[PDB]
């Protein structure tokens, strides 16, 4: 048996950057207000893939409540948030991110982000894509205003 | 195997309260705008369990024509689209539905949202995942004009 | 066993229409704004299709960089982006494409774009689901600025 999970997550600027994407620190004007490192990628597919084992969201495991994974970074919390899926006796089938944003440029970035996800999820760097695109400067995104990111799993029985 | 399907709905707020969101009325200040009884989440699952089995979606379904299901609420119509989905042979894999609004709150009506698809759907409460976020008031949700919701599902043929 | 991908595209009105949607030129009282046809719908699956094989994205396998795809209709990307995926050694599960504008009127083309992409991705119609909905007025589509889409795809390994 197999399993489908989605992700959803924005975050506003503010603050002095840079910024934290897929674990990798991004070079930019702005910063996240963020009840963490606001890690919108690391968040999304967190997200995506509780839902996955319908263990519900990241808020649900990690309250602002809970001062057991309070003040973590996005890393730990994907590796955590992990291990509790492992728990049910599920796998990575694979994973799939979208990153929403006018700006910064991405690509450098992305090499290192499927890297960091792979060994955080402990598996082949083939299982981990992650892709950005524009809403070509319509709405929030485009106004320069926020990102935003989707993302969807697979897991495995 | 297995089939994928997505599904998308938006409603505006307009009118008096309450909205209704995965079969529960949640009282608030406005509801939402819809021929239908306006419910995002059960819209966009049914739009995902039809676009898995290809049905195309709500609309193809039940046109403006069909008198049958006029003024119908969306969980008669997910239990109409439940059988024509049947009727070609597939069950439920697993859905995941996120839900995205800057308010009402959502996480103490979610249980019973899960409650309703489950029988809706005749499964475990633990093929069903239920999720709730915001945009940082940021876009449309954001700035309280609508509410918004994205729902993925898995068939078994 | 099975591979998720998903991919969202956008892009702007501006110029003279038709717009060309799912391979189909719709006329419309203006255009859409792209370096390439403009084709959400296709581009939006492509990406879904080459997400589910970690294969990227579009920016990656056809680079603005690279003048060879000078003039490269959506058509003729997909088909390659699915050569190179089933290169790769993957077969097609079954796609769901989600337009997403406030107009035009998506539904008599549909099942044109159906065909042009079952036929692109060498597979049964059964496989292909295409469906529209609207953001009610609401966001950079609801005001008529752009057109948005959204797709998922599942691979066969
Ligand atoms: C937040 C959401 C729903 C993201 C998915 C993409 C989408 C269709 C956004 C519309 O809001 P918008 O960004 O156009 O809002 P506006 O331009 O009105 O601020
Ligand atoms: N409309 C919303 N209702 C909620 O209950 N929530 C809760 O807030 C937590 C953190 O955003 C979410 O996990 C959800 O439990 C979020 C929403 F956007
Ligand atoms: N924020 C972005 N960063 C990128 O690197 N990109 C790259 O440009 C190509 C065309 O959108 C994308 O495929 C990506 O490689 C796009 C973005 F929107
Ligand atoms: N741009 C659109 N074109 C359509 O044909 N539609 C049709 O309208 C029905 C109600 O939204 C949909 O089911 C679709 O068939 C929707 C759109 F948003
Ligand atoms: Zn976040
Ligand atoms: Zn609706
Ligand atoms: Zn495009």
């Amino acid at each position: 048996e197999m399993r489908i999970g989605h992700g959803f997550d924005v975050h506003a600027f503010g603050g002095e950057g840079p910024i934290i994407i897929g674990g990798v620190r991004i070079p930019y004007e702005k910063g996240l207000l963020a009840h963490s490192d606001g890690d919108v990628a690391l968040h999304a597919l967190t997200d995506a893939l509780l839902g996955a084992a319908a263990l519900g969201d990241i808020g649900k495991l990690f309250p602002d409540t809970d001062p057991a994974f309070k003040g973590a970074d996005s890393r730990e919390l994907l590796r955590e948030a992990w291990r509790r899926i492992q728990a049910k006796g599920y796998t990575l089938g694979n994973v799939d991110v979208t990153i929403i944003a006018q700006a910064p440029k991405m690509l450098p970035h992305i090499p290192q982000m499927r890297v960091f996800i792979a060994e955080d999820l402990g598996c082949h760097m083939d299982d981990v894509n992650v892709k950005a695109t524009t809403t070509e400067k319509l709405g929030f995104t485009g106004r320069g205003e926020g990102i935003a990111c989707e993302a969807v799993a697979l897991l495995i029985k």
